[PDB]
DNA sequence: CCAGGTCAGAGTGACCTGA
DNA sequence: TCAGGTCACTCTGACCTGG
């Protein structure tokens, strides 16, 4: 377990993933995009924070992109 | 036949005071028995988008009297 | 070490069931 | 009629294994 911080939601890192650090789930979410229509329900600019309970699948998949995912 | 005033689906009845579809009826039977909005609490809430933002299909519950 | 796979855990809603 | 239960379906992510 890395002393790191998942680029995407805040939460640990499990390590280096598609390029970024990343936990558990942000690397699957994003593994399981590249094999997806998500909606923003707001205006495409949700906080992802897993410590406060914050998500958004559509914004949660746009900011993987953001911070480098590939 | 009318319309569910949470989502918009068609009602399948009158549930907790409100005329609503299984889905918020559901929704709304599991909250009572916690969510966070990560936009600014005025998510949309329709048949197609209302599973995104919990925070948002609860408070529009409460807006149209769910009790 | 990580990519990709796995499947228990959890939310959804159409349908069930008793008051 | 409705309140509350059911459970197949599906997304999630903690853990595994091969590389
Ligand atoms: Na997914
Ligand atoms: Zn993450
Ligand atoms: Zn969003
Ligand atoms: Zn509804
Ligand atoms: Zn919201």
């Amino acid at each position: 377990k890395p002393k790191r911080l998942c680029q995407v939601c805040g939460d640990h890192a499990s390590g280096f993933h598609y390029g970024v650090w990343s936990c558990e789930g942000c690397k699957a979410f994003f593994k399981r995009s590249i094999q997806v229509d998500y909606v923003c329900p707001a205006t495409n600019n949700c906080t992802i924070d897993k410590h406060r309970r914050k998500s958004c699948q559509a914004c949660r998949l746009r900011k993987c992109l953001e911070v480098g995912m590939t």
